[PDB]
């Protein structure tokens, strides 16, 4: 079996992307954060503290004939951006873009964080991180992928994000017009349930690229790209007027600015990241500072390669007996 199912960004800026899924019987489309940084698949619902939602559809495990309560079960989530949620969770039948799984977790939140219930675009996340990371309690559950997996034709799938436009993510299959040049494969580590590797090194515009060892995690789930200080100083040095504000929390930049491109290495290869890509533009509205894209991953612990850097290429999670990750320009 396959799936290809479109993925939208929820406002001008890229800040994050939702694909649709439907979940139950007769189905209830939500429109998910597809999230390869965790392993819950959770849903904003009907049993979600009333003052908690806020124009995000629910699902609704009592009109679905399908669903059925894990008895015992309960999850609990934090995430790297200090967000939280809750809940009890139900089995049920999900699809994505006409690939089906029965028996599928589906955590329904009792409580969200203040962020979840203020992003009205979001009505849920649907993560395809190492099943080891997945919260259920007592009984680790499985992420939609795991339980695809042995049915799909390859078992992959592969991240295509737009930038400032729709994207798609693929189950089951490479789509061999969706990128340019060869797919180069890199080692994955899942120590730590991510999509683990290490990129080979950088370069900031047209400048020489420095051949260094960057261990991070491909995250579908976070919008920009952390990396560490040494690297993030070198970029924005590049830019004049930028500068790191501790009260905004950042490297801002004036929009005057020319931002010049980033790329960073996969083995042999190089994906470049064009300068545009790393505009967040205005701090507050009317503001002239714009917040940058790359930022220091100095106290996250971990570097993450986010939507900036992803979007930049076609992405393929190998989830074979030892998965591996490929990168593709497009």
């Amino acid at each position: 079996s396959t799936g290809s199912a479109t993925t939208t960004p929820i406002d001008s800026l890229d800040d994050a992307y939702i694909t649709p899924v439907q979940i139950g019987t007769p189905a209830q489309t939500l429109n998910l954060d597809f999230d390869t940084g965790s392993s819950d698949l959770w849903v904003f619902s009907s049993e979600t503290t009333a003052s908690e939602v806020d124009g995000q559809t629910i699902y609704t495990p009592s009109k679905s004939t399908t669903a059925k309560l894990l008895s015992g079960a309960t999850w609990s989530i934090s995430y790297g951006d200090g967000s939280s949620s809750s809940g009890d969770v139900y089995t049920d039948t999900v699809s994505v873009g006409g690939l089906t799984v029965t028996g599928q977790a589906v955590e329904s939140a009792k409580k969200v964080s203040s962020s979840f219930t203020e992003d009205s675009t979001i009505d849920g996340l649907l993560g395809l991180a190492f099943s080891t990371l997945n919260t259920v309690s007592p009984t680790q559950q499985k992420t939609f992928f795991d339980n695809a997996k042995a049915s799909l034709d390859s078992p992959v799938f592969t991240a295509d994000l737009g930038y400032h436009a729709p994207g798609t993510y693929n189950f089951g299959f490479i789509d061999t017009t969706a990128y340019t040049g060869s797919i180069t494969y890199t080692a994955v580590s899942t120590k730590q349930g991510f999509w683990e590797w290490t990129s080979t090194g950088y370069a900031v515009g047209s400048g020489t690229f420095k051949s260094t060892s960057i261990d991070g995690i491909a995250d579908t789930g976070t919008t920009l790209l952390y990396l560490p200080a040494t690297v993030v100083s070198a970029y924005w040095a590049q830019v004049s007027g930028a500068k790191s504000s501790s009260s905004v929390g950042g490297y801002v930049f004036p929009c005057s600015a020319t931002l010049p491109s980033f790329t960073f290495g996969v083995g042999s290869a190089r994906i470049v990241i064009p300068g545009d890509y790393i505009d967040f533009g205005p701090i507050s509205t009317g503001s002239s500072s714009c917040f940058g894209g790359i930022q220091s991953s100095a106290g996250i612990g971990i570097n993450i390669f986010g939507d900036v850097a992803l979007k930049a290429a076609f992405v393929v999670f190998n989830g074979a007996t030892t998965p591996t990750l490929g990168f593709a320009s497009k």
